[PDB]
């Protein structure tokens, strides 16, 4: 073989496929998990300052992070986590939340280890486990009963304690937690986190916690970081994304926070893979966090204003999608909501596609080509054996400009007449 | 073990002790392998434009590269290599030349594979081979004869054809070629490349070619890309660095060029590790290459002016360093020259050090502390078994501001005249 065996079974990527398909048709693109409006002025200005300031910012910075960035990460997140964070020993700056995940898997996961992943899961957790020689083990959130003409809530998708406990074994190396969850929008409760924490402590397992949507919480729901829970700092790696934090996904800056005895291994991966992150975007992100720490909890701060604005976009989309019979599950956080399409599957089962092909994939192609709306089939966030059973949801992104939502409504009005 | 075994023996960075010692003293830092002056105005302005233009440049771009960048990389390097290059199939944008290297090793190198590495080598080739489960196989360039009258030339460090041929086995997966070479500054001749090409073809080996210093060639020496040789495109990966190209090392943008049947595997690694490179730095790099393509081979082009300027810096450093008995080997390319310190070893054989610490490492420490000049011991660019023999060279970087070269001369004045 030319190629390494570690690449077995991970050459296909759904986003590569889906982005190509959407670009081939005239659509309102609610599949894109990023803003189509500008980042806040302070953030764009921060990047402008970084590229017009000290000329030496054009040259390499320190391997484990631009010092002003590690300093503010350690200060701000130390406060949030109720933890003393050493910028040199407990912070690593990475190429996005994505690179941070990769660094964690490559540092800790070895041949034969099991990694527990919670369905629905941000799809990369599976192939990253595989590339590191790990065996993915899946626990599935249980959609709650929906009654009295109500919409479901993401909060009511349950992490069953018996199910979760049954997935832990002597071979479990890590559990991957994503809260707020992409694609579902669930914000894990203290009780749910205590369940995860108790089992990670009992089995001596590391929790890799993907908290990129930390600030995107709605309806009074509170983000809780599992690393802040008793006994968890010493066994947790906490991941964030500047892009998802500051509505600047193209900046691709992320970080991992955690204890030195774990972090030293991620540093080893980092020094042997990218070595440096870009200097100037780090400077921009540091300046942006400084601004938010200064205004923390104040009504003028982005972390207060932006979630409030996006909650209005969420509510708008929830109302609109119902007009054509899609059934939203109300999210408590993230950029996303999912809609149940089971009524469509029942009444329009015979959409064309491959003999094995999940209904949601076929529905999304139908909707793009005939209705001019893009969504993401939720089955890509499920293990293959479960895709045939979770093929009746699709994911929309509501973090969009007013004009995009109006364009969405135009499409929905046309559909509604065609029902 | 908490950590994965792939990290075995790759946690140490032998640079670090020198960076730390340098920071503790009043030094002229000729160890840093990057400019201490600004990038050219057109490059800095390109980045400024990218962060103050289309607001959507703040969001994600395409996974395998920002299209305007892959477009110009394909056209510009297609011309240079005499090769039809498709942006989508044959170009991958990466996190620097370093990320490009990592991506190639992770795609291709597997347990039980051998990788041929040419000494002195850019130090990461060894641990990257190790992390991917490969066995590094080392072949040393051998300096040709030079008398007490004249200086050696990098061109005269020879790759013995029969030595090289004997390194090849049924297990050889890749050969890593770095031209122009860091630390030595050798520019491989057409003859030397034809030899490498012949053995790679005979044994069905992939040539990973690190060409970050492409533009930094001196004394009328020409950069030849091995991928341009007959039959080589189908078995070569060619790596470049925006940072080394535009004197903007903190930008950390690189690329790999190659045939689809190999590139698809690097795409698999990429999509499962970083997914996106940052958008705006890619826009800046595209704009910078457009500028240089327009002015290709013209007197006003950076690719003509800059290496001419740096040749003058090289010449200044070669003369200056001889004042204290250092013996430069004249480089034909790169940012670097090495000096033989054998005369110091003879006169001052006993220097403070650890057990089996190579003389050059002890000498650099002595020089930093006592003379205020930083260099890099060349033994870090050798396999451990060969460090005993190649213990008497140190690396200087001459890509420095005129003020820095003046400051070098002040340190040399003090070395000669004081005490
Ligand atoms: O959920 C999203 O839309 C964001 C997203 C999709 N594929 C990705 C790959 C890398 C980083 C983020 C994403
Ligand atoms: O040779 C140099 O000084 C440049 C250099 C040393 N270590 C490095 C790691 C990544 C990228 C560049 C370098
Ligand atoms: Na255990
Ligand atoms: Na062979």
């Amino acid at each position: 073989q030319l190629q390494a065996r570690r690449l077995d079974g991970i050459d296909y990527n759904p986003w590569v496929e889906f982005v190509k398909l959407a670009s081939e048709h005239d659509v309102v693109n609610l599949g894109q998990g990023f803003p189509d409006f500008p980042p806040p002025d302070f953030a764009v200005e921060a990047f402008q300052h970084a590229v017009s300031g000290d000329f030496m910012l054009n040259q390499y910075t320190k391997t484990f992070g631009y010092p002003p960035l590690t300093k503010i990460l350690a200060s701000f997140f130390g406060e949030l986590l109720g933890q003393e964070i050493d910028p040199l020993r407990n912070v690593l700056v990475t190429v996005g939340g994505y690179g941070a995940l990769f660094t964690a898997f490559q540092a800790l996961v070895d041949e034969g280890d099991e990694v527990i992943i919670i369905e629905p899961f941000f799809d990369c957790y599976e192939p990253m486990t595989m590339m590191a020689g790990g065996r993915p083990v899946f626990v599935s959130l249980k959609p709650g009963p929906i009654q009295n003409g109500e919409l479901g809530s993401s909060s009511n998708w349950q992490l069953d304690p018996m199910e979760l406990a049954g997935k832990f074994t002597s071979r479990t190396k890590a559990l991957v937690l994503n809260t707020p969850n992409n694609p579902l929008g669930k914000v894990f409760s203290r009780e749910e986190l205590e369940l995860v924490a108790s089992l990670c402590q009992q089995h001596d397992v590391v929790c890799i916690t993907d908290e990129v949507y930390q600030w995107m919480v709605y309806d009074g729901h509170q983000h809780i970081s599992i690393a802040s829970l008793p006994g968890m700092w010493e066994r947790t790696l906490t991941i964030g994304s500047a892009g998802k934090t500051f509505s600047a996904t193209g900046w691709k800056v992320g970080w991992v926070l955690g204890p030195d005895h774990i972090m030293k291994h991620l540093r080893t991966v980092h020094q042997n893979s990218v070595f440096h992150c870009p200097t100037q975007s780090q400077a921009a992100v540091a300046e942006s966090f400084e601004r938010e720490q200064l205004l923390f909890r104040q009504p003028s701060s982005y972390f207060v204003q932006f979630p409030q604005a996006m909650q209005r976009c969420r509510d708008h989309m929830i109302r609109s999608l119902q007009s054509v019979g899609l059934k939203p599950i109300i999210p408590q956080g993230s950029y996303f909501l999912i809609t149940d399409i089971s009524d469509f599957k029942r009444k329009m089962p015979d959409l064309p596609g491959a003999v094995d092909e999940p209904y949601d994939r076929r529905f999304v192609k139908w909707m793009i080509k005939n209705k001019g709306l893009v969504a993401i089939p939720v089955s890509i966030f499920y293990s293959v054996p479960h895709q045939k059973h979770f093929d009746h949801y699709i994911r929309f992104c509501f973090v969009k400009d007013e004009a995009t939502l109006q364009a969405m409504d135009e499409k929905l009005r046309k559909w509604k007449v065609e029902l």
